[PDB]
């Protein structure tokens, strides 16, 4: 009984391009031997990308749902929950994608005409992996704005969807807010020759962001200011650059300006779509959630380099991270995080890497600000190690045998199904893991049992201002963590 109450669900990522850039459900019959595998395993559900790309690919409000109709009811035959991404993003250019899924092409076509739709570094390079945010409300893609695009997208799933989001198919939308699904600017594009751990690049140079820029410099008395020019390239480090060294730029009265105005966009671009999904979803039994990356790069350094430049405005006197949390607990969404598998002995010590610390305050903002926190291993393991990590992470003080953990994520999701996973080993080591995720009980149909019953989405909460939101940034003293799971695969 008490134990069950320390229940934390598992997904499993299903493979990239399982409906491919043509929109056809290729191999149902492979995929549901895998799927059948993870039912007898234990695992709760499985998150696929619900690709733009693919879905909208004929022109505007031309949807064809029909293959992820298929997959969809596969996924209910099989006994699994789903986590569905809206993925407004392109699949190919970020680690571990083996397949090329581009946005809709009658948008690339208007990028010709209009290269400022996609994200710009200093260089000029234009991004093609996610529209900007600086044209989220500019109406340029045949009279609609993106953020209507995302709008019309979401819609539409779930009028098409219904009958699965009704029958409790779909346990979460997780809301594609940029590259690889994750609210953040394509500040470390392996496209663009980007190697970790470089600092990476900032992402504002578009001429909406830039205009943005100059109009809010201008209102905060100092017209002149211009964009960093001195924040180095992709694969700099800190220390290299005038913005990110000692004294540097980055502390400056116009560099923390900056830095504000950059990391705000992402706040708003979230919030403003979060507001669009809430609407969409209005009264159905589901949640919503949004993907944080985790760049854990030079978090032990001052200059937090590789996370300013991503857009999360992170030092050690502020918390980049609460106010994202803050901002989530309006539309009561889930703050879906990763790097759940990582520690920092095993990243290389020049890249200053802290992924155990960055979960540790990830999480403790989330369950600060009174918000649900999931999350995903960042790259695939197989290893006892990774699984431990994760267990650990899950439930940060262990278990409570007197009932509910005060501290527990509200699920994991395993990147991701592979050939690899299902062999012998590997497999048996991963059912280990489903099991003491679910605190060694055995699989359990109903949420409502470990109190995660899902009742239907509500109106999203008044919209806070964006001073009250970067109150969060006040820095706060993480949750203790415990060394080591009380829980492990093994012994
Ligand atoms: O289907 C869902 C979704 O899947 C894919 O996106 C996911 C990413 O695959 C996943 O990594 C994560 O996104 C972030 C991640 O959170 C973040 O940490 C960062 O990853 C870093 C590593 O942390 C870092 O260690 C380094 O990895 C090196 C590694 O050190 C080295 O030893 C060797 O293994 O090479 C690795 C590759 O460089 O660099 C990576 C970055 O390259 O960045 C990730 C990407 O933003 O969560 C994503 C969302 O689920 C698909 O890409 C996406 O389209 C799908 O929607």
């Amino acid at each position: 009984s008490n134990m069950l109450l320390n229940y934390v669900p598992v997904y499993v990522m299903l493979p990239l391009g399982v409906v491919n850039v043509d929109n056809v459900f290729e191999d149902p019959d492979g995929l549901k031997e895998q799927l059948l595998q993870l039912r007898a395993a234990g695992v709760d559900g499985v998150m696929v990308d619900v690709w733009w790309g693919i879905i909208e690919l004929k022109g505007p409000k031309q949807y064809d749902w029909r293959a992820y109709r298929s997959l969809l009811q596969l996924v209910q035959e099989c006994g699994l929950t789903l986590q569905a991404i809206m993925s407004f993003h392109q699949c190919g250019g970020n680690v571990g994608d083996i397949v090329n899924i581009p946005i809709p092409q009658w948008v690339l076509d208007i990028g010709e005409s209009n290269h400022d739709i996609f994200y710009t570094n200093r260089s000029g390079t234009r991004n093609k992996e996610y529209l900007t945010v600086g044209v989220d409300n500019e109406p340029i893609f045949h009279g609609r704005t993106a953020i209507e695009i995302y709008s019309d997208y979401m819609k539409s799933f779930r009028e098409n969807m219904s009958d699965f989001l009704e029958s409790g198919l779909i346990i979460d939308i997780e809301v594609g807010l940029g590259p690889a699904g994750q609210l953040r600017y394509p500040s470390y594009p392996q496209s663009q020759g980007w190697e970790f751990p470089g600092i990476g690049e900032f992402q504002c140079y578009d001429k909406y962001l830039k205009a943005d820029f100059k109009a809010a410099v201008a209102r905060a008395g100092h017209p002149e200011w211009e964009l960093p020019d001195d924040a180095g390239k992709y694969n700099d480090v800190p220390e290299s650059t005038g913005f990110f060294k000692s004294n540097g730029t980055y502390v400056t009265e116009k560099g923390k300006f900056f830095l504000t105005w950059y990391s705000n966009k992402l706040l708003n671009h979230g919030d403003q779509i979060l507001d669009e999904a809430n609407k969409a979803f209005l009264g159905c039994k589901v949640k919503l959630a949004i993907k944080v990356s985790g760049i854990h790069w030079w978090y032990k350094v001052e200059n937090h380099a590789a996370e300013l430049t991503a857009g999360y405005y992170n030092l050690n006197d502020r918390d980049g991270y609460r106010p994202i949390a803050r901002m989530l607990s309006r539309h009561h969404a889930i703050l879906n995080f990763t790097c759940l598998e990582m520690r920092d002995s095993e990243q290389p010590s020049d890249a200053k890497s802290g992924p155990q610390e960055l979960v540790q305050q990830v999480l403790s903002g989330g369950w600060r600000e009174d918000i649900r926190v999931a999350g995903e291993n960042a790259l695939p393991r197989y290893d006892a190690t990774a699984y431990n990590q994760i267990i650990l992470n899950a439930r940060p003080q262990g278990v409570n045998n007197n009932g509910p953990p005060k501290l527990s994520m509200f699920g994991v999701t395993y990147l991701r199904l592979s050939d690899d996973l299902l062999q012998k080993s590997n497999f048996n080591i991963f059912k280990k893991f489903v099991l003491k995720m679910h605190a060694d009980q055995d699989y359990c149909a109903n949420p409502q049992k470990y109190n995660h019953a899902i009742t239907p989405l509500k109106p999203s909460a008044p919209k806070i201002p964006i001073e009250v939101l970067l109150e969060a940034t006040k820095p706060t003293l993480p949750f203790p963590w415990l060394p080591e799971t009380d829980m492990k695969v093994d012994g």
